[PDB]
DNA sequence: ACTCTGCCTCAAGACGGT
DNA sequence: TGAGGCAGAGT
DNA sequence: ACCGTCC
């Protein structure tokens, strides 16, 4: 994530965001983090304050979310591509350790929670230790063979492999709600791309090109300002937020003019500051080659799916197949069979 | 006045019968 | 792998 | 649309 950096575009970048009603995507195809998708959905589909599992004592939140997630994406017309984390850059490793702080922090408090019967403590530092699993993937992309939707392994970060697959024209746009996309350079970042029927937010594209042309930047100062605004890969400068990065940045362009012509006693940079390394990283990151896979949306394998989602994660027979039924034929609606010459 | 930091909290999905 | 709200301090 | 329930 970029601190701060979706309040900025709606204060000084407003026409960059684009908001378009669900029925204007029909036929699209987008990118999803599928590892941030798993995510949410272990964190929010809850019962009683615990996930959803079979009596084997198995999680099934996030199977419960991708299959009707993904089927109403599809019954819109709209066709994702799910993209998978890989090892994660060597610079995260400052902000991972971190996570191993607040998380054996959290479990230093999860049993005091429940050792002393506390009531909704519990559930918080619960919900804080919530970390995605190789199991969960291996589940989730068992799940997408057998529903016909196609996923992919990034090398690396996943949204940098997502904005390589937009650049490339693979799909019309990464789906996510982390700015992230954008400094990796994506040209097209939707958010609250759900396909709910709730509709509570509306639909909202950011598009690369116009914040660039309201800021008056261009790419590598974009990622110099994220970079200033705060990300996972480095350290930003202290007493320097949005207002100040913003202003500094249009006036030096580069980071390394405004250390030259920076105060050391008003604002000190970070000691051994890997700025530059994170520049090449958002600039030129580890992605996959958007020309190997051909992205194919198939025919769902309905009584695998039965066994797999019914038979061992005991859902309902009856809304599994009514499921499956619905994305063959919202498939059929939107995807043309193959064709040979 | 404007700006930034460091606290606080609060939320975080989807189906289907009604 | 957050976003606002708020008080207090720096500019 | 609300809300009990999903597993
Ligand atoms: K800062
Ligand atoms: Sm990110
Ligand atoms: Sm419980
Ligand atoms: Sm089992
Ligand atoms: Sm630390
Ligand atoms: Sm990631
Ligand atoms: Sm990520
Ligand atoms: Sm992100
Ligand atoms: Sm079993």
């Amino acid at each position: 994530g970029i601190q701060g950096l979706a309040k900025l575009i709606a204060d000084v970048a407003p026409s960059a965001i684009r908001e378009n009603d669900i029925k204007s995507y029909f036929g699209r195809k987008v990118a999803i983090d599928a590892s941030m998708s798993i995510y949410q959905f272990l964190i929010a589909v809850r019962q009683g304050g615990d996930v959803l599992q079979n009596e084997e004592g198995e999680t099934t939140s996030h199977l419960m979310g991708m299959f009707y997630r993904t089927i109403r994406m599809m019954e819109n017309g709209i066709k994702p591509v799910y993209v998978f984390d890989g090892k994660p850059p060597q610079l995260k490793s400052g902000e991972l350790a971190k996570r191993s702080e607040r998380r054996a922090e959290a479990e230093k408090q999860l049993q005091q929670a429940q050792a002393a019967g506390a009531e909704q403590e519990v559930e918080k530092f619960t919900k804080r230790l919530v970390k995605v699993t190789k199991q969960h993937n291996d589940e989730c992309k068992h799940l997408l063979s057998l529903m016909g939707i196609p996923y992919l392994d990034a090398p690396s970060e996943a949204e940098a492999s997502c904005a390589a697959l937009v650049k490339a024209g693979k799909v019309y746009a990464a789906a996510t709600e982390d700015m992230d996309c954008l400094t990796f350079g994506s040209p097209v970042l939707m958010r609250h791309l759900t396909a709910s029927e709730a509709k509570k937010l509306p639909i909202q594209e950011f598009h690369l090109s116009r914040i660039l042309q309201e800021l008056g930047l261009n790419q590598e100062q974009f990622v110099d300002l994220c970079i200033l605004l705060g990300s996972n890969y480095c350290e930003s400068i202290r007493g320097i937020g949005p207002k100040r990065a913003v202003d500094l940045i249009q006036k030096h362009k580069s980071i390394e003019e405004i250390v030259r012509r920076l105060d050391p006693n008003k604002y000190p940079v970070p000691e051994n500051w890997l700025h530059k390394e994170a520049h090449q990283l958002f600039l030129e990151p580890e992605v996959l080659d958007p020309e190997s896979v051909e992205l194919k949306w198939s025919e769902p394998n309905e009584e695998e799916l039965i066994k797999f989602m019914c038979g061992e994660k005991q859902f309902s027979e009856e809304r599994i197949r009514s499921g499956v039924k619905r994305l063959s034929k919202s498939r059929q609606g939107s995807t043309l069979e193959v064709l040979f010459q």
